[PDB]
């Protein structure tokens, strides 16, 4: 026997959840099949719980300026334990809201694991229980990156993000290896809360894809807060030692020859080396679905895939890797099904990023290089700043901001904005705002600023 | 002898620094009278240094969440000392700066106080020396009211927001008298850095001129920190006291008796019930220049005075009293009279404003109700939140988010936005320049977020 939907989603993440819901509000029979907790990666070992420990961290960072702002000092070392469980327990709260706000709508919560069969009208299997629509989507995520051992020999003795959420102790010293934001933002949770921290990173700067000026300050930021950042350096094996691990590393300066140096007593190895999509044990063959080589499930600007009635968003596609992208793909895929909206798609183009970082970075739109090689180097003109915010006028520790607005033709449309800096975590969904809408320098120029905050810098470049 | 510029400016605060320094930047002889220091209100007296002391109430407060956050809890009492030392080294800093600014785009400093003279020819004269241009920009500023004694006795036994930033002490029993930004400010700071705080208020609430959602919230915001806010509450005299001072008075809530109240054991008195414009010793008189029965300069909407060659910025109008306005104001007027552009000036709609009450404020554009009476009821639609930011998830502290957006005729165009929460501070400017573009709602709907933030929730109302 077979249970017929409206709408089939597979996978309860940000991508899955938005969309059923979605695509319920316009009236659909729609189910979701969840094999783990509900909230997918965003919920569990994502986004909410990495955001609760860079808020714990910012508060260390913070009261390392108590004395400074006339207060006796707080001379106090942190208990990884009491956040660990408050955030395990927003988790768990989390959890259960998503489930309501499936049941509320009355989508069909099927628990266990899908995969497709090979009858010709596509049909999955969960629990061996048969399950069909005419529209099926894929949003099943992906899950971290580890070597292979035949590469790096000892590289199961690492742990990834996932393992990171699971720490019940502070590492005494840890080696993050990676140069994405990911990396960059467990090192310096890590770091902050005072393990004895490295990142080690293949090339000079870490987010070698962001724009120039935030990578090199982003690399700076780490250093001056006490990260040791390993340039050009790769393991080469991992050994159990007595005491934690032992790591082989190589270094491989330009103009210097490569050296190997073990790094003893490490407590925690973690390997923030890329995602892989969740898609191997899907049966995607059974129906011929198109994948990279990599296993990312292959799309159109709809988000169809290669078989009719069948749609994939979100990680698995593996196309900017962020929650609310799988969350607005999700709910343009279900106006376009289900509210008849042909045209209805998601825009990837000027996507705002913020990075977790000490101070934080903050990016839409296109980096100079970018801009250059699209418009023209004669065509395209930078504005940017850089000064320390007035936070620290009284404070011995420093950080600094730093701004760059990318303008092209003559115009001078806005095509990027990017910074690091106190509260560039949430100055930057307004400027996207303006960004999408095509804003011209003019229109910076003609708001009025608000003083006194780093904010109105970007509104007062000359 | 009459020495000649092109340009005189009377007052070396925001408005006439900037003024003056824009003028010289296109070719013009300037020179600005200043009688005390350099930076005006806003460096000396202002915008910086209250910054400053919300720097210092802010870290307190987080620091209340310090064991919610896994560290031993800081018990340590603040010493204003500290910070009032570093805050007026931070002033002279600035007043340096400043200084160097003039002297580097040689602009002739003129130190004294300026009055007009009865020359047909507009002249003015400091320390007995006469000056002369065909352009005078009178920037003067204002100061804070107190009220006459023969109104309320005592008055002059309180301070004002000048005194505050000569206080050598945290004051043990703090009444701050007035319901605007100043007074909910200046109270915020003192209940954080632990003063026993009463704010006196004429009504039910707090910022009344600003939109509903945001007076209502400031209130009950004010009051679960601590703030005794005394409603429908007037100063009926001030005595002075063995132990500080002694306030009568008069409580009159709709629905009950007035009711006559001694507080006792007062330190500070704050008045902070309005701004008076600093004409009374220019000798406007001379040259007939007009002025409204507070003492404002009359301008037009070029910043002229009714005297041809006289122009008046800031304050001393008394219209969207700001560090920024006075700036722009200053720099269009510069463009008009120094590289003739006619067209130039400020528009005073649309402007942002941030409170930096606990937590922040911020708000550009029409409220709900100046909405419907602009547009019609019919054609105003609003879209509005309220929650708990996450930073809050792990504390038994709590502050709310509330964020309110205000839309008109079918196409949704956005035109107010009223916020208070954590991070409102540096949220603002960029939704600022989206208003001035006029966005409309599908312009916000259809940037995607960034998460988490309390940033996204503006762009995802429903
Ligand atoms: C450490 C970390 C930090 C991050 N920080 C941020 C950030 O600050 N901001 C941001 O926007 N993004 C961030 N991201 C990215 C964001 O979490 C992901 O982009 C987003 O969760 C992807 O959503 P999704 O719906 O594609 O997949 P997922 O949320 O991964 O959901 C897929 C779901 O499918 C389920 N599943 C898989 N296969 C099957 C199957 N066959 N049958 C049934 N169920 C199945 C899984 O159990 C899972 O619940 C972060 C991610 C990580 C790992
Ligand atoms: C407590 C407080 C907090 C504030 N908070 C903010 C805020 O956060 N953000 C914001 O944008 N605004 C804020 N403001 C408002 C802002 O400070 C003022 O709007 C701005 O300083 C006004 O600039 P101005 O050039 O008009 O006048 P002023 O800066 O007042 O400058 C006038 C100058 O003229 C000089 N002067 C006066 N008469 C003469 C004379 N005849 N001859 C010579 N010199 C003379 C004075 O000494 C002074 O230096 C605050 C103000 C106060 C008091
Ligand atoms: S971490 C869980 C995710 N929440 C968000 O990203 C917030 C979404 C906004 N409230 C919005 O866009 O409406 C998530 O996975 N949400 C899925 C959902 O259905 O909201
Ligand atoms: S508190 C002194 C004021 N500074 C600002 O408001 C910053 C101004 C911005 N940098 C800008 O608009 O350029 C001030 O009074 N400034 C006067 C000046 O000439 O900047
Ligand atoms: N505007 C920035 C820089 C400081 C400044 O204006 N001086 C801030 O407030 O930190
Ligand atoms: N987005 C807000 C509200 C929290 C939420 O999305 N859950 C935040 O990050 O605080």
């Amino acid at each position: 026997a077979v249970a017929s939907y409206d709408y089939l989603v597979i996978g309860g993440g940000s991508g899955g959840l938005a969309s059923a819901r979605r695509a319920a509000e316009l009236g659909a029979r729609a189910a979701v099949v969840e094999s783990h907790k509900l909230g997918g990666t965003c919920v569990n070992v994502g986004c909410v719980p990495k955001k609760v420990m860079w808020n714990t961290a910012v508060h260390s960072e913070f009261m390392h300026d108590h004395a400074d702002y006339g207060f006796p000092s707080c001379e106090g070392k942190f208990n990884w334990r009491v956040i660990k469980e408050k955030r395990d327990a927003y988790v768990s709260r989390l959890n259960a809201i998503y489930q309501n706000n499936l049941t509320k709508s009355h989508i069909e919560i099927i628990r266990g694991h899908a995969a497709f069969t090979s009858d010709p009208k596509p049909t999955i299997e969960v629990s061996g229980k048969k399950y069909t629509a005419p529209h099926i989507l894929i949003a099943t995520g992906g899950m971290p990156s580890t070597p292979h051992e035949s590469q790096i020999p000892g590289a199961s003795l690492g742990i990834t993000s996932d393992g990171f959420f699971q720490l019940e102790e502070l590492p005494g010293r840890s080696v993050i290896v990676g140069a994405g934001y990911i990396a960059v933002e467990m090192a310096g949770i890590l770091s902050a809360l005072g393990s004895k921290t490295s990142l080690m990173i293949r090339h000079d700067k870490v987010l070698r894809s962001f724009d120039s000026m935030i990578s090199t300050n982003c690399t700076e930021e780490l250093e001056n807060a006490g990260v040791e950042v390993l340039k050009f350096s790769q393991v080469k094996e991992v050994k159990k030692t007595l005491s934690g691990l032992e790591v082989s590393m190589v270094t491989a300066v330009p103009g210097r020859l490569p050296v190997m140096t073990m790094i003893p007593d490490v407590d925690c190895l973690l390997w923030a080396i890329g995602r892989v999509p969740n898609t191997k044990d899907l049966s995607l063959n059974k129906l011929g679905i198109q994948t990279d080589d990599k296993g990312h499930i292959i799309v159109d600007e709809f988000q169809n895939t290669n078989v009719k009635g069948i749609y994939a968003v979100g990680d698995v596609c593996g196309k900017a890797l962020l929650t609310p992208v799988a969350i607005a793909a999700g709910r343009k895929l279900a106006h376009r099904l289900f509210e008849y909206k042909e045209d209805s798609k998601l825009d990837y183009n000027n996507i705002p990023t913020v990075v977790f970082s000490h101070p934080p970075i903050g990016t839409v739109g296109l980096t100079e290089d970018e801009a250059i090689h699209k418009y023209g180097i004669e065509n395209v003109k930078t504005y940017s700043t850089s000064f320390t915010p007035m936070y620290h006028a009284v404070t011995k520790r420093k950080t600094k901001c730093v701004m760059k607005m990318v303008c092209a033709n003559k115009e001078e449309k806005v095509v990027g904005i990017h910074m690091q800096g106190l509260g560039c975590d949430e100055m930057l969904q307004g400027f996207a705002v303006a960004v999408k809408m095509g804003a011209t320098k003019a229109d910076f120029d003609n708001t009025v600023a608000i003083h006194p905050t780093s904010s109105e810098e970007l509104v007062t470049l000359r």
